[PDB]
């Protein structure tokens, strides 16, 4: 109810595909879900074995807390959508527009690590040109959730369709898993790469062929 | 019946594709095995010249066995096949992922030395999507065997048609061969890279070409 | 009592020097202390508002009780620690062993997030030389704790003067914190370097430098 | 006795020093000790459970015994000692000539896996210039034996100070072990680099600082 | 007569092709040709005013005569072809297998000086697959004559499919001639690059690019 | 007799330093040379086995005879040398004028193979700043002739000490040797660098490191 | 009539198609004048000809233009060519690469630095490699337009090898647009001429131009 | 009379120091003149002029000369030069690296193309950044000799700036050396003129000269 059209918009849309994350409505406040946070964290590092009266560890687990609700899985929270810019498209491109080398950060839902990525996005505008940098601004907004990273690239994409008033968008997402360099196989050196393509990057073997020979010299 | 349903619904497909790594089977416990090519690597030293009495040879022998055994053909044994983790597609993906620059390390048959690698494998998910790292011990298991990079590349592609229940599957491995590298000829820049791909990575040149593209 | 010599040695050496990780003595064991965890992150994950009921996720607190305990911080057991194999300097070596980057994982003790980053060890040889493989255990096993980069690298230095009977070490960490890189200021691009030195790589400038100009 | 002079100088500067490897008196001819380890290696594939019936195993025995006695181990027999040629130094280098990127193979003597490296050689002329192939084969020959990095650069730098006539050599290599990077920590990209210094290149800093900074540059 | 059967196999397929080196038969064994070649380099050195009697002059001509016949010059006999080992395809594949950044050096037979080059091959097995280590062994045979590299490609390629019982073979060469480089026009930079493709690799499209785009990646 | 001064000044200079290639006076013409040439090459080629009914091959001998007189030895004639012109050090220069990455071609004098290689030249101007190119042209002169490498630096070095009219200068060579990598040993990876300096290149340690540093 | 047979049918093939470069005095008197009018400029630019430096620069500069740099304007100093039969039956592209490439502007005689790349299908002969670097330089050593460089260098080959099969591109830096005017630090033009099957066979026109840039 | 202050400093310190490049015409004028001397000289290559591409060179070069790479000979097209007060208080040197430089050979005429890298200390002031890749440029379009423009480059800065500690480095390739004569494809060459405590303090030269290796 205190949600933007476009987060509304957007929210919806994900439901109605199946591709929203795991949620449930909160009964406590954010204020509140930091505390109880940072209680249990408290154990955590107790069950640890971990002395918390030392400077450096005894705000560790409020500095967690606080990392979660605020900042990592800020993008659980629709009040945190960007808000969108649209002009019109009075230039009438009509071939793709192309933003790669985004900075992504996220985290994997299965061991809550780190994955750290780039995305590559491209659309063609049909009414609207989105500002640019709101592009950067959604791919952050999802991947600030616990993830999969296949979910992930299909959430980013039906939100740029939504928005866009468009389906010819494609997502390309290209990232480190430290679920699997930093522990179990620890895996130095592999990276996955996952691409979620609508309309005509999908069915047009010229539009699809030229955003994935494109992606494929950078990652 | 000791092994897991996975790794044992692999073998068997392995098996019925004349695929599966040459084997007998076992008649002795790993550790007296152990012990056994213990013995026999001490008398190889031994007809070598080299003296055992050094603190540091002394113990090449249990070091040896040690590592055929339980590391680098750890693979030979299924009972070592991962544990494997599958989730819903309920994301509904039908495009291609892609794992690249899988860390391989193996020994070639012929002359027992290492072969390392990169592997790089996509597929694309049916009903299932596999959990990541588990594409990286697939790989790894096949690997850690007296191999074929040629065979290799085909154990891991049909071991995953089997568990992600889907033909959809492509497999490359590049490689460099210590036994061409380190002896013989002894080239010293040359790579080998092998491909096997499977279901629409075969036969639909779009799909196909989007792979091997990736690759390069 | 149930810890190696020299785990002993090297905890006793760290215990003196006021450098052990902040530690109180353990009255769980490691099994309970993890269904425990998982308790709590269970509850952690309610408080996020996140639905247990999806299959993805269902098991998530659990894999993270056992990442704690068992991986990532596996190093605050010292029953964990490498089993070290030292062979005489017979050869008499006396210019320095240098190991570079060595994979180094770790856990930022203020955040809990990932730290990656590349350790390079050096030391002289006085009476002993250490299996190689052991310098890379060594780094991990520190590493494997909730750290501050600063006190990771001193506890490394002194935990390789203590096993190499010789205060000539140096070690020398560059890392990307994902607490700078992942939340907050998020800099993307930069990285940090601690550098411990010590006897000649502190005093003597031709060493100190000779390591130095090694690692850039 | 069926030894070079070059040979023999060596392996005796060596046994002085008590820098020789780890060696003992054949009283088998070689055709009859690759046959020997031939048997044993079959064996050992058995204990490994392999099926020597397969084509492609068959062979592996004899291949692997053919490799140890007369490939990578051929160093062990100063008969496979290079022939050593030197030109009078008439043109009088009194500089330090450097032959770097030297490709090295060798064998770790724990685990008799691969060693892959390459070793940067330096010296300073007295008397004679020494045909630059023959530092690479001296490099090669020591390297052909079951190795510890550190004997392996010691050895090389007093082989050629022996044949040189001079203290004045240098020796620097830096190799991935596979005995680290492929079993136990499985560290896919560290390495080691190791020293030998003779003559200047230990004690005049001047000479040690150029030779030293010169190898920084490529490892 | 004296040679092996896969020699001769290869041989005989050149000569049907016409793609043999031009070649005589001996009437002199290699010890007397050497010895006649050393007398004629001797003269030859004289003719460019050269002081024979310099002791890093002296050996020359010899060293030059035992380099031709026995080393760069070495495949122009077919005693010197590689040992040939096969194994059933039993593992089945169907998709090329690839060789690439093979280490080839050669002599420009116009001018006798060196040619330095890679090449990648790469075969689709039918029934056998070739020991990956005779693939390098191959193209060093070819490349260890006075060539013309569109020959030496040429020859490589049908050696190999004979050998293999298989058309599907194609092989990519790229080198720098010195004869370019080192003397006439001087050019630093050039490089030359020949492609022979065989069965499918020239015939079918896909294959074909599979196989070139991949080479492209060479340099 | 028919050199030019410059020409006659190295000739001298090299002669008494004891650094000349070894030479002797020539008894026939360069034609008459070249023609006897084309006969020895033509019979070589005959006892490679080779058939010179071949159109490819039929000129082979007339071309390498071509070659070593006239292009690759070419650095033996004196009156090959280049013409040297210097301007006035009026704008009073006084640190070193470094020429580097010098292209550099010449022949194993012990296998008569091909030497691939970069110079780098540097020196003080005292009275004569010379023409950049006349560096580059000194290089190639000494280049054109069988070499060693380590006698070809010391007479690019001395040769420019002479004309520069000052000690204060430093050459640098950096080089693949064919006899090495096409033959023999076959070291597809090494390269041989050698260095020769005078005056306050040799002695004076921040001019010395300055050189040296530079060149890397 | 003093011309090799080869470097005529060259010069005829470029003037018939419209694509040659647009003779009363011998070379060495041509350059006594062109080195006056250079003593001039230097005049009008201020430059004191006095100094040791300079003094010779006039000269220098005529030498340049007759002998090195627009020596690609006499057809005396056409490369020889040296072709051999196609015995061994190529009939893939053979490519040379890289090959050095310096030129000047047509239009403010300043200097062009490239590099270009050939190939061609041998249909009779084979010709020797280093012809193909040296027919590049002849025709890059004068005053050009890269456009008209680059479909010359086509032509000659394709008379030299008696193919259509011939595919030339250069990838060059003009200092006109670098060192002058706008002064474009970064930019670089390349030109393409595809002959042949190169032209109509996407395949081998495919194959060039994908190997041209990587 | 007609020049800056700064400009007339700079002008009688070269003068002074022996280090100036070696004026009865206006600049129109010369253009003319050199404009009609250019056009003998295309006569003089046998080219025909009569071509549209042609046709309009020799104006083309008359202006590149006085006006664009020749510029520099003209202290009216000296830089304007603004300085703050080093309030501040900064005392080690700021460098300015990878200064795109292009110039002539004052030899053959002929394109130089390289980069400097300048430092100094500031004493009393700190001039404005863009100012001292302005003072490159204006001392590289003149026809030089590398050595002679690295020193005036590093008199004119030390005037301006009124301290002794600035360095100045040059490397660059000289088309007189890669598209002429020897053709050497891959040299450069490097000069420096070092002032102050670049000179004489060890740290300072060496903090100076390994940073511009690196
Ligand atoms: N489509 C397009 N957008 C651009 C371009 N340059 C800037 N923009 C975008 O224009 C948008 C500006 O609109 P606003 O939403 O009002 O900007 P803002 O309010 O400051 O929001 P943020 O930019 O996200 O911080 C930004 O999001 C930019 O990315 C461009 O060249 N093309
Ligand atoms: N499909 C997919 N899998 C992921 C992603 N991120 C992490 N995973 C994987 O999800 C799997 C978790 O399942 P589990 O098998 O229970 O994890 P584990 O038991 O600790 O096993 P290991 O990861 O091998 O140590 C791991 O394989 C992760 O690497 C992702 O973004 N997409
Ligand atoms: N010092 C020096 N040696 C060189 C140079 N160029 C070639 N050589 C060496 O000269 C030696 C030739 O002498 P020999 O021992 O008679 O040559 P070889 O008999 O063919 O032996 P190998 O070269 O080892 O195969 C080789 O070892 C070359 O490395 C050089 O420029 N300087
Ligand atoms: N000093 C030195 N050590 C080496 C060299 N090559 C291998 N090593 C090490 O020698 C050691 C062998 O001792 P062990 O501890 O018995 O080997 P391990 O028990 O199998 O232990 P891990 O290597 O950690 O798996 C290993 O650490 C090797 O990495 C070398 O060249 N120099
Ligand atoms: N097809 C295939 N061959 C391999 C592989 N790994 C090693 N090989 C080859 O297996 C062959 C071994 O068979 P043999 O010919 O009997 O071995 P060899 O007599 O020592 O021959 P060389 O290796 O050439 O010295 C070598 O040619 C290797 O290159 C592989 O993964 N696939
Ligand atoms: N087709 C082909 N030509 C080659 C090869 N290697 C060298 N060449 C060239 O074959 C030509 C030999 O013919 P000639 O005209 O007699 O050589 P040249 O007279 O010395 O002329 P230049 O090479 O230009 O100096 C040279 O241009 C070589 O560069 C090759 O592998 N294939
Ligand atoms: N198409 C083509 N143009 C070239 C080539 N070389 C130089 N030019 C251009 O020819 C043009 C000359 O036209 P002008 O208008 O007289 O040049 P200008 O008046 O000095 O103006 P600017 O060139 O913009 O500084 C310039 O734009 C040059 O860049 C070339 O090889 N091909
Ligand atoms: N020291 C110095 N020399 C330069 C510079 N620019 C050009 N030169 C050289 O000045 C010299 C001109 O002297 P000349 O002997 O008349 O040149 P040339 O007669 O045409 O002979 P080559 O230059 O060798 O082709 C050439 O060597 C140029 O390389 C420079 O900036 N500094
Ligand atoms: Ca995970
Ligand atoms: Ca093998
Ligand atoms: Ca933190
Ligand atoms: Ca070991
Ligand atoms: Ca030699």
């Amino acid at each position: 109810s205190s949600l933007s059209k476009e987060a509304e918009l957007v929210h919806q849309a994900l439901l109605a595909r199946g591709l929203e994350t795991p949620l449930r409505k909160p009964e406590l406040d954010a204020e509140t879900r930091k505390t109880r946070i940072q209680a249990h964290m408290t154990e955590v590092m107790h069950l640890l074995n971990l002395d918390l009266t030392d400077d450096s560890l005894a705000d560790t687990p409020r500095r967690i807390a606080k990392m979660y609700v605020d900042e990592i899985f800020s993008g659980l929270d629709y009040e945190n959508f960007p808000k969108i810019t649209l002009i019109q498209n009075k230039m009438k491109v009509d071939e793709m527009v192309t933003v790669r080398d985004i900075t992504l950060t996220s985290t994997c839902e299965h061991h809550f690590v780190t994955i750290d990525g780039k995305a590559t996005v491209a659309y063609i505008p049909k009414d609207s040109v989105i500002g640019l940098s709101k592009i950067n601004r959604i791919v952050q907004f999802f991947a600030q959730r616990p993830q999969v990273q296949e979910r992930l690239t299909q959430q980013i994409l039906l939100a740029l369709q939504t928005l866009l008033g468009t389906n010819n968008v494609a997502v390309s997402i290209d990232a480190v898993h430290y679920c699997v360099k930093a522990r179990g196989i620890r895996d130095a050196t592999s990276a996955t790469t996952t691409t979620s393509l609508g309309g005509l990057f999908k069915s047009s073997q010229n539009t699809r062929q030229e955003f994935l020979r494109a992606v494929r010299h950078h990652g």
